[PDB]
């Protein structure tokens, strides 16, 4: 009650008899600097937050297995919200009952990021848990210890023009894959020949391979709103190969479709298309045969472009020099003539047979120090760069970009390259004499004002603008529980929560019945929005296709595979196809007999698609949020450690102490408003915060914010002796029940 102290000793105060209190600080065992960083490289040494010493990108994937289990950040926060929202509902007897959210409190508690992965160092003759940190060992009694997780954070770095605050969202960028380096498929001799992996092929410039050089049939036509940037399947280009629509094959698959309902299993891309030569069978390993007499035949467009125009796609196999030999560091382009570097561009390029990515990351998992990847600053160096950070509130500008920087960027941009494109399917009602550039981003676009973090945000936005009108971006959360919550139910129900949170748009597919023209029909093509990215989510089994209308002249239905020919997630698969819209005159066309059929199928078929629903592994994805903590670190930083846990205190109101142990290195203040960070929506409950602060050299150093009041003072035990931070808690009863666990128990 009122008042609790935490000593804070060095060896050798014998701690035998420090066992009384309920947090302790050992100062004790650190963990030695190497100057001027103290090294994360010992982490998975002690213990720590395990994360094992690796090739950062298989980092990423990695498992992890040298923890205790996993404590969630957010928890306390997810459930002070989840408490605070509970609803009245009248009893029998007219008395109140409040019933917990339970269900979105369960949500809210999967699907979190935060998640970290800690070794404990748990002792059996006493009650204790230690945590180890790189100055000291702190050890709290186990009662407290549900709460406690490490709040590491890289040193922000204004040269770099650092935010780390946005390190979630950059993690998120790579999970939907949005951060990654690409590189085109290459072949060599090991049938002969044999795919071969380009960022590291081990070989010198001046060797050659087989490449597919891939580019867009042509990005931004200059289309004006009474054409449609329709994409024509009949390019006027001599000598090239272009891809067709068997039309046999098209017709009995709408048949079955109109008949059987849609077949996302069966129903096939590549099979409605004319063999010869059609993208998504073609295969070079399996194309340039043996073969008896005379041999070395090379398949019948080894050198031809083959426009494919229902992608949109332009790609050729070729003969290539390679360039800049091998290097850990994609993006470092790995021939002449290689493929594109901007992020959205590689968001286009549906076919992904055809090249390969990963994420563009560069050396040592835990490095206290480590030159960053290129990738950075050659985004840094696109056109629009300047533009789109404005948006982001960073006037100019970093040289060398943090990752965060190009966090930021890419994921601006990027909504406004998914919004411009989308625009196009809902009717206008302006001039359709006028030219403009068709699938050009906005930056002008007026949203505002939660900054985007999240697809899923952006995904509501793609909705709320579109439909709504409303012109603003929703809370993270609030955003991921919509969809969530989309993606929950089946049936007809799904087609209500649409059109509860979009209630001119699913009012608008609710009445499909109606749909005399095509514009009617023309909204179905929003559905996949939904099922169809996520950081945490993979395909319940990619290779299944889902409906969509591409509009040539006349409105065909094909199956886009999610995703994408290359089991990558998501909206590559998707979005592509988008950049198509139809010509006013087919846009008012009156449908045909088909047509309504059709739609209604569609909708009928997503209205209960699980095709997100494949199960992910929670514990190697969720868990990563630390790795890019510390890795970033490296790439700027280096490191500040720093363990918080917080102490439920229960009168006169009920609400929480977070109490913070750490590293010197970045100021306790702005420590302390970091802190308040992890109550994304609940943070009005956390009314004070004690920030210890222990040095390099053992020299500890309090600070604190309201309702905690700290007073350092030396315990004397015979010839033993230690400071013992005292930490009065004037006029607030908080000791003896079982407070933290009713707290978490919400
Ligand atoms: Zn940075």
């Amino acid at each position: 009650m009122d008042e609790l102290g935490i000593p804070v000793y060095k060896r050798g105060f014998p701690e035998h008899l420090l066992r009384g209190y309920e947090f302790i600080i050992d100062v004790g065992t650190k963990i030695e600097s190497v100057g001027g960083r103290h090294d994360v490289t010992k982490i998975p040494e002690m213990n720590a937050y395990d994360i094992k010493q690796e090739s950062i990108r298989t980092a990423l994937w990695y498992n992890p297995i040298r923890n205790d289990g996993f404590v969630l950040p957010r928890v306390l926060d997810i459930t002070l919200r989840g408490y605070d929202e509970r609803r009245a509902v009248v009893e029998s007897t007219r008395h109140k009952s409040f019933h917990t959210n339970d269900q979105w409190v369960q949500w809210m508690m999967k699907d979190s990021m935060d998640a970290q992965p800690l070794k404990v160092g748990l002792d059996d003759q006493s009650r204790n848990v230690a945590h180890s940190l790189h100055n000291c060992v702190v050890k709290i009694d186990s009662k407290k210890a549900d709460t406690m997780s490490y709040h590491v954070e890289p040193i922000e770095d204004a040269s770099k023009g650092c935010l780390h605050t946005r390190t979630m969202m950059w993690n998120h960028l790579v999970r939907i894959e949005t951060f990654h380096a690409a590189q085109e498929v290459a072949y060599t001799l090991k049938y002969i020949y044999g795919r071969v992996n380009l960022f590291d092929f081990v070989a010198e410039p001046g060797i050659k391979i087989v490449h597919w050089e891939y580019r867009l049939n042509h990005s931004t036509r200059e289309i004006t709103y009474a054409q449609g940037n329709p994409c024509d399947l009949y390019p006027e280009d001599d000598d090239v190969i272009v891809t067709k629509f068997d039309d046999v094959a098209y017709g009995q698959m709408i048949n079955e479709m109109i008949n059987g309902g849609w077949n996302q299993e069966q129903f096939k891309m590549h099979k409605i298309l004319k063999s010869e030569g059609n993208v998504l069978t073609i295969d070079f390993e399996k194309d340039a045969k043996l073969t008896t007499n005379e041999g070395v035949t090379m398949p019948e467009y080894f050198n031809k472009w083959i426009i494919a125009p229902m992608f949109n796609a332009k790609l050729r196999i070729k003969h290539e020099e390679i360039a800049q030999r091998q290097s850990d560091d994609p993006m470092v382009k790995r021939t002449l003539s290689p493929i594109t570097a901007d992020p959205i561009e590689l968001q286009r390029l549906t076919l992904a047979r055809f090249y390969d990515i990963r994420p563009a990351l560069r050396g040592q998992a835990l490095s206290r120090q480590q030159a960053q990847s290129t990738y950075d600053e050659e985004i840094s160096k696109r056109q629009d760069y300047a533009e789109i950070l404005k948006r982001r509130g960073i006037v100019q500008i970093p040289k060398k970009p943090c990752p965060t920087v190009t966090a930021q960027y890419t994921l601006e941009r990027y909504a406004l390259f998914i919004i411009s494109i989308l625009q196009q399917h809902v009717v206008r009602d302006c001039d359709e004499e006028a030219v403009y550039e068709h699938p050009k981003a906005d930056h002008e676009l007026e949203i505002f004002g939660e900054s985007i973090v999240d697809i899923s945000q952006v995904i509501i936005l793609a909705f709320d603008l579109i439909f709504e009108r409303r012109r603003r971006v929703r809370d993270v959360y609030e955003s991921r529980h919509i969809i969530a919550r989309i993606r929950r139910m089946r049936g007809k129900e799904r087609l209500n929560v649409i059109a509860e949170f979009f209630p001119t748009y699913g009012g608008l597919l609710n009445g499909l019945n109606s749909a005399t023209v095509v514009q009617n029909i023309m909204y179905l093509n929003f559905l996949p929005l939904y099922f169809l990215v996520g950081d945490n989510m993979i395909y319940s089994h990619r290779q299944w296709s889902i409906p969509l209308l591409l509009y040539t002249h006349e409105v065909m239905v094909v199956p886009l595979e999610v995703g994408s020919y290359n089991d990558r997630c998501g909206l590559i698969a998707y979005l592509e196809y988008m950049v198509f819209f139809p010509s006013k005159a087919i846009r008012f066309s009156k449908l045909n007999e088909a047509q309504p059929k059709i739609a209604r199928e569609m909708l009928k078929y997503y209205a209960n698609t699980t095709v997100y629903d494949g199960g992910v592994n929670y514990n190697v994805v969720t868990t990563k949020q630390l790795l890019y903590e510390t890795y970033l670190a490296s790439l700027c930083g280096g490191i500040s450690d720093g363990i918080v846990w917080y102490l439920p205190i229960t009168h006169p109101n009920k609400c929480i102490v977070a109490i913070e142990v750490s590293d010197e290195r970045v100021p306790a203040s702005i420590r302390a408003g970091r802190i308040r960070l992890r109550f994304p929506l609940s943070a009005r409950h956390l009314k004070g915060v004690v920030i210890i602060q222990i040095d390099e050299e053992g020299e500890f150093t309090v600070y604190s914010e309201g309702i905690v009041s700290h007073r350092v003072c030396k315990k004397n035990l015979l010839k033993y002796m230690c400071d013992i931070i005292l930490l009065k808690f004037s006029g607030h009863v908080f000791g003896n029940d079982e407070m933290l666990t009713k707290l978490l128990n919400v």
